[PDB]
């Protein structure tokens, strides 16, 4: 009748997450043993992971948007001596990778998000340097065209983006070794961003999702702690608020909603790489690692 929610296969942090299909996607990343290629999927009706199909390449410390019901991702590194890693657009119904070459690039923890058609890439850095960039591009995936767009005021990576109200907010991340809690809105109709209320915590890897027109800025590192902390913003009111923490502290995990559930999965805690996955109770206001089992004939469950 409930049950711990089952991990992933791999240990994860640096990796991409998206919903699709109603199920939570968790995209590359790596660990202390090795970079990953390989793309896990959380039935939450199942309560199994499986495999989708993998990347050609290995990818972590990037970032994944969907755009059209399709998912992108763009930078990232490996261990292969190869700063150079060909976008890859996912076809959900054939289970493939497509290339997209025009977005081959050597960015790094870039923030990659969706809006009005255009994938917005904002942020990031070379592979090797810890100094942020203010860049700012926007890639048309049906025309295949870039165009410009305004640069951030603050150059930051690792920053936790976002689309909510056809704004951008680029949220946290850190100039060279300052975590920074300053939050930018992009606004597409003039082409500016704007310092708004800052965050209480400041965050390098944090991970956001956006549940009932707020959003939710999970875990990430504050300079000392990989850290658990929830605090969420409300545009209406332009002000954050600390919510129910995380049962595991997790920095450049993956946050996303799953139907109405924001998941929470992967990271690094401090010490080690984690594959375990929690989720958020709205109403409640708590996190929890557990899993009510759904039964279907008389007591029969998908674990048999």
């Amino acid at each position: 009748i409930e049950k711990p929610m089952s991990p992933m296969q791999y240990a994860r942090s640096g990796l991409g997450t998206a919903e699709m299909n109603g199920k939570l996607i968790a995209a590359g990343g790596y660990n202390r043993e090795e970079c990953l290629r390989t793309v896990e999927c959380y039935n939450p009706h199942t309560d199994h992971w499986s495999f989708l199909a993998p990347m050609r390449t290995p990818r972590a410390r990037f970032q994944m948007a969907v755009l059209m019901g399709q998912l992108y991702v763009v930078g990232g590194s490996n261990g292969h001596s190869d700063d150079l890693s060909c976008g890859e657009m996912y076809d959900s119904n054939i289970d493939d990778w497509i290339p997209v070459p025009e977005l081959r690039t050597n960015r790094c923890n870039a923030g990659v998000c969706a809006l009005n058609g255009k994938l917005y890439i904002v942020g990031g850095s070379d592979p090797y340097g810890q100094k942020g960039l203010k860049n700012c591009d926007v890639f048309d995936p049906v025309t295949k065209l870039w165009t410009s767009c305004a640069p951030l005021n603050i150059r930051r990576h690792q920053s936790a983006v976002c689309e909510l109200g056809g704004y951008l907010y680029i949220i946290g991340g850190a100039e060279s070794w300052n975590c920074l809690n300053t939050v930018e809105r992009y606004n597409p109709e003039n082409n500016t961003w704007t310092l708004i209320a800052p965050m209480n915590v400041a965050r390098r890897g944090a991970g956001v999702a956006v549940l009932n027109g707020k959003l939710f800025v999970c875990g990430g590192f504050d300079g000392s702690h990989a850290i658990s902390c929830v605090e969420m913003y409300d545009p209406t009111r332009n002000e954050w608020k600390m919510m129910g923490n995380m049962t595991s502290p997790r920095s450049n995990a993956g946050i996303a909603t799953v139907g109405n559930t924001i998941y929470a999965v992967g990271g690094f805690d401090g010490n080690e790489f984690l594959n375990t996955v929690e989720v958020y109770n709205l109403e409640s206001n708590e996190w929890s690692p557990y899993t009510k089992i759904f039964q279907f004939l008389e007591h029969h469950h998908h674990h048999h």
